[PDB]
């Protein structure tokens, strides 16, 4: 009576019926109900359950039957365990909170890594460059041509290309040497018209100007057109903010570094470490804000009686430039422009480069633990072949 | 004779009846002794005892009896096998400190982070703002009046808002904007009438006041009350030490960030690293001695003969300026006010760059885990459901 | 019926005939076939089919073939749980991505890590130095040499040793001691000689002439014995590249250094890791252009009006000048050259350090991690013996 | 014929007697004579040989038996493995060098961390402190002493306990205060009387002498007894090497760390990771040397042709100085007190600083985790009881 044998895959497993009627509900507590033999499959000459799973994981499952508290074997990726525990019936939410986030490891790296005739070659040259010869040539062009804007840019602030002539109508400023604007015409001309051909075909339009990288384009194309359509006192306004958009050109990068894989991998490392970022951020903020204003109350203690002003031997004339200082010392970055020069300011000091090493490295390991994970999986989807589909799944 | 089968849920174990006898006092010494038909579970058919248990610890089990050492399966979690060898009898401070530490690992974990009638709506102001609806108006509320007051605090600490008058009786002084004294008057009325209403209602007021956060508020608004209570010759002096106890009116900030997950990780983190925090200290203080030392007489070697101080050319004129650069520089921090000048004092300085490397490196790897840990354990336990309680255990 | 029982290294496995006919032309799937008694070994006393295989692994293997995916068991070194899979016909590009860079370490790491009667003495002067005693005291007088060499080198740098004379023909330059000049001659009579020894025996002259450390030691000894050979015009100009080729004469102490592990463990590491630096690089160059335009710009947010140029106050005057203020920045290295100085160029440069900070900490992880493997293979390999081969391999 | 059945601690293991055949002189070799039957515990009624040991370890044995590479299973510790190979027979060199390091890991821990009446009163204030209430005592009070002596140090190499008397017989130097002198004495005295009760019992007088802190203390407290020892031409040298000599009074402190656990740990960690230590010296000194080359030719580029020496405006005039910056830059210390100054400089500039964050974070990952087992281990064996043998071992 009350003892029943489930055998396994080939192992016996032996078990009073009173443990699996334990957890209700779940399959092996319909193996320990009477109406058991029509139910499941069973025969009489050795009165044992047959089961077609694997029997080194059902250990840990009947152990879970047996004292009440689920576990995740070490010995199995997350995703195996995964797999058999809901051929069984238990749910996976149960495992205890020691053995979680090592079992949804593998399975939560998986998810954060997760006219009409020539419109497939129209688009071909917005496609992947290997997925064709066109495509790998204008990549290569386009590449071409965001380094040369670049280039033009960095360069068009400099003081070598920007002299100042002694024009008066009476005010002088630096201008720029005409080669700069040609240059930059003609990167104009070549971005507008892979922007056309572009725009040729849009599918999901609303999905296209989601995406970021033809926002960043467009508006990086929009200041030069402006020159014809610059009321002049509104057009100076404009201009000024101008300067400040053409600062994006620069993110036209992004636009060639996206079939990069260690930047994929980032961006999913970033909008999958939220929690940890702000984490840093918090911990900074109190250390910079506790760090500065101890400094401007230690480095007064020794001041001078003479001065009317408190400080006046000091770099910390007050707190924000205890901020500043207090960055720059807890990322062990010392630039020297600001430093303590008393007794009570020194050990301060102390006291914020070591906590700044400690607030630093304790959140930053997650995050490079995270890439790291993120990246070893990128690598091996890249590494083996893309499917096969060899196993012949049988029929239910 | 003396051949003794245990069948440990569904799986035989097969030894010698000495074995079992070698461990006196536990159950399976028990089931050695010739009166075990009765005492233990067993059938005459196959001559074997039976135990419920999980087989695959059982194994380490028997084998500690065969050999005489204790060890810790590592496929299983800490308190699996702890769960195990305390339902076999074996005491679990047996096992050898070699996988001691990786034993106790997910419990010590745990352990780590281990009138009346409206009077629950009174305390619904200090309870959690998720908790209700007014506890999130209030804590909002709350953190909003919180920033004012450090920003106040922060911008009359600045020189911008301390301009000196013209006006003698004939001392001139900075003094502050009126506005900032009424900004700095709207919060205090605030922050006592949150203080009055949690005051209201404080049930075990002997922990009550052993809270740090209510110690830390009231010490923060008691200067301000103290304006109409300030002999005018001990009044100079508490109002000295009163600017100073101003200084933590900063620390009202711990208050809106008590909620947060990370810094309460960090706090199980701290009070659970002592030993590798006074490691830390202990490393760094014998480095900083000795590196000063070693700098002071370094940069002596190559003095000018000429000057009558022993040094002139050199900024270690002593030691304990010793010990400032040798933190500045054993941090990688080097703010560049002060270092050395002289071969000797270069070779010297090399070494202190190195060693401080070192010994910074060591313990901080320690405490970083634990962090690690923790934060990995309290994301877990927050991300699984609170409880269920699905298992229906049997009856003993 | 459809029942077949599976006994590997004396386990027993039951599973149906179904599901090894899933993945065909395996040797499980052969057994499944009904001419599978002539075809393997095989009693009908029991009605099993006998492996002599481990059984452990072969879980794992009956597994893939019940559920359709491959995993790796985590309890097994990589090359045993490949061997068996090679036995099974299984193929090993099947496992699944999440337990691929795990399985494939050890064989990753193994990898990487992967006239005529005086003929041997000759060569014995350049094989390993304990390979023989000339060998060693060879070694250990090229060693002396080439040390003597690099200092000579670095004394004759030296402004203590290139005093300029009072000579004019009217041009007035300073001049080496003589000293100097000998002993460089004295370390070229000892490489030449070095060197007509080595080129006495030089089998496969090509890749001998491939070989990076003999191009070195010519390159280095070319300088030299151009003494004679130096058209005057012509000359001079190959003078001046002379001194830039007399440069590399410290590179000759590869020639020593090679045979150190540490450095071989480097170079297999490098040789190894060309993704993840290319990866580095690319962070860096990312971060360094988009914080220097920020930079730049924000600097100038805080201008002063009256100056004619944009920026006269702030070290930022381009972007190039951001370029280096970057690097420095993100490396925390902060030399404090150039640092911002405006409450926008203090934000801009609190962002550098913490991106520098995280974009440093990325891939550099993941290159130390390969050099540790491979450094503890190879103490691994050093610290046990070569090979005894004790196992006797049975006759096929 | 040829098939065997091994019967491990209840689990049947089968093979045929080929496998078994191959590796001779080890028991399974025996056991597969046909005389085995006397030779070893066998019963013919299931024709199994057993053996009464642990059989998820025998499953690896026996397959380096059948494939013919040993493996350390990664389920269990290095030790238990260790002791079941040894009972087999097999020779524990011979498992893959893949497999070696991690299992030869808990057992390197180990190693690496391994009248005549009232003489036991005597010894007792040299003995551990808590070992006694006079040893505690005794303790504290030299504590106590040990950091007067050091505070009086370090002050008296203060200058405003240094003034400079108008004392002429014509030369003024600065004196230090009687105070100093006086406490000094009085250290002096108590040290003297520790010294002379530690004298009074020393067995084994050759390891007493050859205890390192025995020496230090001897020689600390030797230059002050020279006082009245102080030829007036020899005592001046032999003054001016005694203010070196009291140079180590700092290192007294030691005596007081030693019964530290993290100090020795320390101990332990350095004295075994002398190869690493090597390691980083000679990667760091590569580095410098290149890195100083080529920077001080890097900034000879852009020299001005007008100054007669190569270098004027840039600090690095030759190479050693390259040495110093090179050091200060690669671990990313960065005074400031030499940088680069031309385009070419900077790009060697930034290569040194990612250079020397790369060959610095090489073997310091490796030295920090040999600190954390052993710091681990220590810390087990401290929190664990000392010793109780409850196992009572079989007779043989
Ligand atoms: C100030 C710095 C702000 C940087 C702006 C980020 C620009 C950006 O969005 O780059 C994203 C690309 C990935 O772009 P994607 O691979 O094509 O997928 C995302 C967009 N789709 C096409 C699906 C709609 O590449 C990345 O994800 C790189 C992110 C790393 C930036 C940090
Ligand atoms: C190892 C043990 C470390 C313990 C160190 C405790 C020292 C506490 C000193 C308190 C008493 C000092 C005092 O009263 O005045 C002594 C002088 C005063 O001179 P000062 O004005 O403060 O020096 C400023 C530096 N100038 C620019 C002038 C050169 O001040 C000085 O001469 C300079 C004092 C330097 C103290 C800096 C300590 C920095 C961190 C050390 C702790 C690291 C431990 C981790
Ligand atoms: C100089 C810096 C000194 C900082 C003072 C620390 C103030 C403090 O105590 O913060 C504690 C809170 C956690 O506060 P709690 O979550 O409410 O629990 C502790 C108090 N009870 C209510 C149980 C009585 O939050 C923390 O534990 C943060 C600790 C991190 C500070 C480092
Ligand atoms: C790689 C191999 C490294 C071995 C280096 C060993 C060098 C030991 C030098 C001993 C002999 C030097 C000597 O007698 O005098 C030479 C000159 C003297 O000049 P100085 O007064 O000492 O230079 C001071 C710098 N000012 C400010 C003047 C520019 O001094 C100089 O010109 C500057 C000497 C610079 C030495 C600094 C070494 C810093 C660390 C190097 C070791 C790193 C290894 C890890
Ligand atoms: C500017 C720095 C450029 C450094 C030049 C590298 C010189 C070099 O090639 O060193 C290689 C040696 C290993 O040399 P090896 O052990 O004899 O094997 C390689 C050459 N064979 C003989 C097989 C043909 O040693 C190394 O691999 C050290 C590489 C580490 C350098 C970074
Ligand atoms: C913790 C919370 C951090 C939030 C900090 C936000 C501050 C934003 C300030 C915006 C408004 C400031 C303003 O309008 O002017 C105030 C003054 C202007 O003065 P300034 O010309 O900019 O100061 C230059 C420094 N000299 C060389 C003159 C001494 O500027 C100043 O007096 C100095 C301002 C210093 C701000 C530096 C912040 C550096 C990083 C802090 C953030 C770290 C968080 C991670
Ligand atoms: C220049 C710095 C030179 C430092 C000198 C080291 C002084 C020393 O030897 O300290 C050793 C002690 C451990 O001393 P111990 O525990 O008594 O054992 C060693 C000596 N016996 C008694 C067995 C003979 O403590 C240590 O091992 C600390 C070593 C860490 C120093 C780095
Ligand atoms: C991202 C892409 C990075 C690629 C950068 C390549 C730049 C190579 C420059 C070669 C041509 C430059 C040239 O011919 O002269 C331009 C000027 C000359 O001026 P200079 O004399 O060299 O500047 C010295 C600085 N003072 C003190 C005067 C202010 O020089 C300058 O104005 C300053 C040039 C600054 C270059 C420093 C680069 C530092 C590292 C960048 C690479 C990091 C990548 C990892
Ligand atoms: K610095
Ligand atoms: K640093
Ligand atoms: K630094
Ligand atoms: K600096
Ligand atoms: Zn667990
Ligand atoms: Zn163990
Ligand atoms: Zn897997
Ligand atoms: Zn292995």
């Amino acid at each position: 009576s009350e003892r029943i044998v489930i055998n396994v895959g080939g192992t016996r497993h032996q078990t009073h019926r009173s443990t699996l009627r334990t957890l209700p509900g779940t399959r092996l507590a319909w193996l320990a109900e009477p109406d058991a033999h029509s139910h499941f499959d069973y025969d009489p000459r050795a009165d044992e359950f047959f089961f077609d799973r694997h029997p080194g994981v059902f250990a840990h499952i009947l152990n879970y039957y047996r004292t009440g508290k689920l576990h995740c074997p070490a010995d199995v990726c997350g995703p195996l365990y995964e797999e058999e525990l809901a051929f069984w019936g238990i749910d996976e939410t149960d495992v205890e909170p020691c053995c979680w986030m090592t079992y949804r490891q593998h399975r939560d790296a998986e998810e954060a890594l997760d006219w009409r005739r020539w419109q497939p070659r129209i688009w071909a040259l917005f496609e992947d460059p290997y997925s064709s010869r066109y495509a790998r040539y204008v990549a290569f062009a386009s590449l071409f041509f965001i380094l040369v804007s670049i280039t033009t840019f960095c360069l068009e602030t400099h003081e070598r290309f920007n002299p100042i002539v002694n024009k008066t109508e009476y005010y002088r400023e630096a201008e720029t040497e005409a080669f700069l604007t040609y240059i930059e015409g003609v990167c104009v001309v070549w971005f507008t018209f892979e922007f056309l051909m572009r725009v040729i075909f849009c599918p999901n339009k609303v999905e296209f100007i989601k995406n970021s990288l033809n926002i960043i384009d467009f508006v990086a194309i929009l200041p030069f057109y402006l020159e014809v359509g610059l009321s002049s006192k509104a057009a100076k306004d404009v201009l000024g903010f101008l300067r400040v958009v053409r600062f994006v050109r620069i993110l036209r990068i992004f636009k060639l570094t996206r079939h990069f894989v260690g930047l994929r991998v980032l961006g999913h490392t970033l909008r999958a470490s939220t929690n940890e970022f702000l984490l840093l951020i918090i911990f900074l903020a109190l250390g910079v804000l506790i760090f500065a204003t101890m400094i401007y109350y230690a480095e007064r203690i020794g001041a001078q009686p003479n001065d009317p002003s408190a400080s006046e031997h000091t770099h910390f004339k007050n707190i924000p430039i205890g901020f500043w200082w207090a960055v720059v010392t807890m990322t062990t970055l010392g630039y020297g422009d600001m430093y303590p020069q008393t007794w009570s300011g020194m050990l301060v000091g102390a006291l914020c480069a070591l906590a700044g090493v400690l607030t630093i490295a304790m959140p930053v390991p997650v995050i490079v633990n995270n890439f790291g994970m993120y990246y070893s999986l990128a690598m091996a989807k890249q590494k083996l072949p893309k499917k096969k589909k060899k196993h012949i799944p049988r029929p239910p």
